[PDB]
């Protein structure tokens, strides 16, 4: 029971998909691949298919496309995006070559709001909630996401939000200083880290911490939160980090509430809960959602967490065919959601 496809070349790309998406129109692009927003007839909606570019280049990009193809089938959930299909115009696992990814159609991203938009208090505690929200899931599965940015959470007009585990300004603006000082420990908090820079940004309009390269980005995180405390200095292994973090000029902690002036100071107070320089002192996704500034959205008999999720996969060392292989049966195995 194999659909009927059809060609066409859009911005030097071939796509070949089945004929139930029209009107492909292309979205952006990337290293990773590219997408298009399409219209799906079977189900009257609007997607967004993405086409992977160059999956099976290296063992690094096999092992990356399975990755992504084995997340995306497992993330189910209102606030991180899933999938409504995947698709191979291969008929067979010899001519398999290319994978689409195909899920509901968002029209925006964090970043072309906050920069194109001054936000409500209600507006960003709807979209801190939701992030959180997505989070305690995504954590629940034990998966840390690493990359949060305004670029990776999508958006519409209706404020609903998801956050994309896999994208296609700066990054190191939103990471967490334990990785700005390559900690090889750390834990799922980065994301809290990442979240506060965000939420920071929403409220005032400006990025929290721009730094130009991974030094000025450190110094511009302790100059805010002071510089570690000896409970937090005890933690570090490295001589080196030790070494230029006690040299520095030791700095205090600032106060959130003069830094952040008229915010509400109840977002003051989460932020400085999710801004602490010492993860283990981090504010969890589920503790955030408990918090009083989310009162007008808290449920906590419906904040879900995941079925459990099997990522022994990624301590394996496979040859590319056998990563190509196992993405083809993941292909192959796909179930849609309902109606
Ligand atoms: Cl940056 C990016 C955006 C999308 C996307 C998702 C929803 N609406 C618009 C763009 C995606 C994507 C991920 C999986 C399937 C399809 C697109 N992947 N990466
Ligand atoms: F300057 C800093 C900035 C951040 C940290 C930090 N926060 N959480 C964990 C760490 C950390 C950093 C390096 N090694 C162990 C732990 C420690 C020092």
């Amino acid at each position: 029971e194999r659909p009927t496809f059809y060609r066409q070349e859009l911005n030097k790309t071939i796509w070949e998909v089945p004929e139930r998406y029209q009107n492909l129109s292309p979205v952006g692009s990337g290293a990773y691949g590219s997408v298009c927003a399409a219209f799906d007839t079977k189900t009257g909606l609007r997607v967004a298919v993405k086409k992977l570019s160059r999956p099976f280049q290296s063992i690094i990009h096999a092992k990356r496309t399975y990755r992504e193809l084995r997340l995306l089938k497992h993330m189910k959930h209102e606030n991180v995006i899933g999938l409504l299909d995947v698709f191979t115009p291969a008929r067979s696992l010899e001519e398999f070559n290319d994978v689409y990814l195909v899920t509901h159609l968002m029209g925006a991203d964090l970043n072309n709001i906050v920069k194109c938009q001054k936000l409500t208090d209600d507006h960003v505690q709807f979209l801190i909630y939701q992030i959180l929200r997505g989070l305690k899931y995504i954590h629940s599965a034990d998966i840390i996401h690493r990359d949060l940015k305004p670029s990776n959470l999508a958006v519409n007009e209706d404020c609903e939000l998801k956050i994309l585990d896999f994208g296609l300004v700066a990054t190191r603006w939103y990471r967490a200083p334990e990785i700005m000082l390559n900690w090889m420990h750390y834990n799922q908090t980065v994301d809290i880290w990442s979240v506060g820079c965000i939420m920071a940004e929403l409220l005032t309009g400006r990025t929290l911490f721009p730094g130009t390269d991974h030094i000025d980005q450190l110094k511009l995180i302790l100059r805010l939160v002071g510089t570690p405390g000896a409970e937090l200095l005890k933690k570090i292994s490295s001589e080196s980090a030790r070494n230029y973090i006690q040299s520095l000029t030791q700095m205090p902690k600032m106060n959130f509430a003069n830094v952040f002036i008229g915010a509400n100071p109840l977002a003051v107070d989460l932020l400085e809960k999710m801004l602490v320089l010492d993860s283990d002192k981090r504010i969890t996704a589920a503790q955030a959602l408990a918090h009083a500034y989310f009162a007008q959205y808290h449920d906590p008999d419906d904040e879900p967490v995941a079925d459990p999720y099997d990522q022994s996969f990624e301590s394996r060392d496979l040859l590319i065919d056998e990563w190509k292989s196992l993405t083809y049966d993941e292909v192959i195995s796909f179930v849609p959601p309902p109606l």
